[PDB]
């Protein structure tokens, strides 16, 4: 239902981000870096829970110094967070650092922002520009006055087509807007300029249930209208509950999910079965499946297949029988015992 | 930056739903409705939870003589849930009830649906038509095939032109879809082919987080292309925590709020003060204020008030001073005790 955003496919380490790949979900670590052991037992809840990359602070020399065991023993690439000596930047990368994100606008001059892209195309790590009201250029506050959606897009714009000046090519940009339509339309009109893949979220999303609303809202919106390469939801919580929040947003859009999801049809008048027997039969054969999946149990036959184009497999259940279909095409024929056919299927998927 | 749909005014007791009118949040009670001493209990907790309209379900006759009562006393005007009998939406209109809602396409044949209108334009009583998957007409399903997006829009609009037909004006519509992305199109399709109210949200959320999340995004999305004159989180939970999780949806996009809403500014380059310093100050004066007004404490001067344009009021901040300022105009500067006036223009605000 979602038309896409047409992006170009950059990698960090072994994770594809853009254009034909899924959506990423992205976290950060809460833990102090320097403290290795804490750090690595924080990355394994969040690779368990489905995070697939992982975004670590590094302030001090002491992180710097851990972050040579955090690359080698995570199970993630991992993403080095840089905020004042671009040295820092420099230092990440040589530790075997995945990914660094910088704000291009306060790390330094441009003309060291070209350097440290410059080492990143030399040993293959991907960049994130950051770009929010604290890092607007003062050149362009004097154009818009204050830090509008337009300022902060035209900043990620301007950054952009400098990295593609100097043949770089492996980054993504985040716009952060002060609040969810801000945020949405800094990011709609940096879309719509360009192919360069986006990192979206809500940056001081509030506490708890407000927050995790609020979140669900802004990273929702844009996710509708096919903008997001990669995603992370910014709770003051524990990480893992910031990558459930993740996938339940995705999943409400049928864009990512965490193991299997059975759906059942709405359903209609067309009805040729007891739709709740055979669902409540699928839940508990198909309990304990860990494979990403979208499994379709539908009311009718003939219809059903067109309605469930979009799911992986499915049944569509007839009186004393279902139809066993595979992204929206049929299979075969099954009488009721079709559920362990079912799962077979699955098992050979 | 909200594109909102051009609607026409309707009226649910005295309370105004689209046009002109700010987005109405509504709700539905849990407890048995004939247990009417647990209602009104529940519905005095809503109310104080900022709930403007109040839903009863009604299954079964002690249902429908429990209704008396409760119009009389409710500080909300109530709408009563007409499910499996036609017949109780004749008796919940008697007993001075301010709206009702029926599923038109499967509630019986035309021609009683038509005396339930023709009746409800009498008393003067809103309707909102329900349509769904499971309301579909043989006609449309066998036109699509199942019930797609455009399935359930166009059922929705032949109900409400067959409306017009009869002579009534006073009625929403609610389109319920499969899931978030299908509930999103069917509206979109309905709010571009006509100027009817409607009324958002959905329906199998989940339970807990789940169902807040998924509530937020079906919502969300649909508020931030400007549609829905009234909105209701469904939750198996609590429905004070629904009206709780409705009103925030809306504060994320500046629709609604309860209370007061203190917001700084991202900061940047230009900061003049200490912005914690003058936001703590804030909160701890503005403590105490029911309003739901938006005051925004912004880090500079000059080019804060453009910025802070949609916000009621705020302070624009320099070394010694601020510049006051409402709806994007300075008012007064006022020296470092900026505060006590800001509270002071709040307080006359009210007046
Ligand atoms: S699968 Fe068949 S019975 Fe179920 S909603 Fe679709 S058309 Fe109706
Ligand atoms: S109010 Fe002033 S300091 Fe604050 S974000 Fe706007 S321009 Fe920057």
């Amino acid at each position: 239902m979602i038309q896409k955003r047409k992006t170009r496919q950059i990698r960090v380490g072994n994770v594809k981000i853009g254009g034909d790949a899924p959506i990423v979900v992205q976290s950060m670590t809460s833990t102090k870096t320097h403290d290795v052991e804490a750090t690595l037992n924080q990355i394994k809840r969040l690779y368990e829970a489905g995070c697939e990359i992982v975004r670590v602070a590094v302030p001090h020399k002491e992180d710097v110094e851990a972050l040579e065991e955090i690359v080698k023993k995570s199970p993630m690439p991992v993403i080095a967070d840089i905020h004042f000596a671009p040295s820092y930047a420099f230092l990440s990368m040589e530790k075997g650092v995945h990914g660094i994100r910088i704000n291009p606008g306060n790390i330094g001059k441009e003309e060291i922002v070209r350097e440290i892209v410059e080492e990143a195309k030399r040993r293959g790590v991907a960049v994130r520009i950051g770009v929010n009201s604290g890092s607007l250029e003062k050149d362009l506050l004097e154009k818009y006055g204050y830090p509008s959606a337009e300022a902060l897009a035209e900043s990620a714009l301007r950054w952009s087509e400098k990295f593609e000046k100097w043949g770089f090519t492996n980054y993504k940009v985040s716009i952060k807007g002060s609040d969810v339509l801000q945020n949405v339309r800094a990011n709609l009109i940096f879309a719509e300029r360009t192919d360069v893949p986006l990192h979206i979220g809500i940056t001081e999303a509030g506490m708890g249930t407000k927050g995790i609303i609020k979140s669900s809202v802004g990273i929702g919106i844009l996710l509708y209208m096919g903008i997001g390469d990669t995603v992370r939801v910014s709770l003051t919580d524990d990480p893992v509950v910031e990558v459930e929040t993740a996938y339940e947003i995705l999943k409400s859009l049928g864009l990512r999910r965490r193991g299997v999801e059975i759906v059942a049809c709405p359903t209609c008048g067309r009805i040729e079965v007891d739709l709740p027997k055979v669902v409540k039969e699928v839940q508990e054969k198909l309990s304990g499946v860990k494979t990403p999946l979208k499994v379709a149990v539908m009311g009718c036959v003939v219809n059903a297949i067109g309605e469930a184009r979009e799911a992986d497999i499915g049944l569509a259940c007839g009186r004393g029988f279902a139809w066993l279909f595979k992204h929206g095409k049929p299979i075969k024929k099954v009488d009721e015992s079709e559920m362990v056919d079912e799962l077979l299927k699955e098992i050979q998927n």
